[PDB]
């Protein structure tokens, strides 16, 4: 169990909440 | 069990909150 | 159990918080 | 169980907190 | 149980706060 | 049981506040 | 005279080119 | 007379080029 | 005459070409 | 005249490049 | 005339290259 | 005329390559 809670203003830069269960690539 | 509270403002660079179980490449 | 709270304001540089269960590569 | 809190302001370096059970590269 | 608390400001550096259970490479 | 407090700033260096609790490279 | 080229590609951070003749802030 | 050529990829920190003729903070 | 070139990938942290001709504050 | 070249990867750290003709604060 | 060459890679702490004509804090 | 190579790996302490022509700081 994964719980995110992201509060945000003023954001220009890219903000990444993610769960990856097996391969991933950015 | 992972809880992630991020409160941000005037933010440029990236930020990254995540789970990896297996294998991941960033 | 894993918990992380991050305040940041102003910020050019990367914040990462995660929990890497296995391999992992940044 | 780990706790984490980060307080930054006028952040350039790369700020990392995690928790790494096995094997893990940066 | 490890508590992390940072405060920082105007930093460039890297700030590592971690818990390496097992094998670790930085 | 291990506190840490890192109050900091004007900081080029890298800091490294950890647990190691088996084998880790540096 | 000043000459801004920048070629990116999978650019999640911000990219700031400018010209600050007087006082600015970020 | 200043140039600036910026080749990047997967950049998730932030790359600032500038002058700054008189004051300035970041 | 300043030239500037900066050729990256993976980046994380802040990166900065600039010329500062009086006073500045990072 | 002032020539920089700066080739990186996986960088954290902040890399900074610059020149400053008179008053400078980082 | 001032080159400088900078070849980097898993770069935690901070690396400045600079010219300082006259006063300069770090 | 000054020419500045610097190849590194695995670098936590800050590596400073510069000319100081009248008076600095650090």
């Amino acid at each position: 169990l994964a719980n995110f809670l992201v509060h945000s203003s003023n954001n220009f830069g890219a903000i990444l909440s993610s769960t990856n269960v097996g391969s991933n690539t950015y």
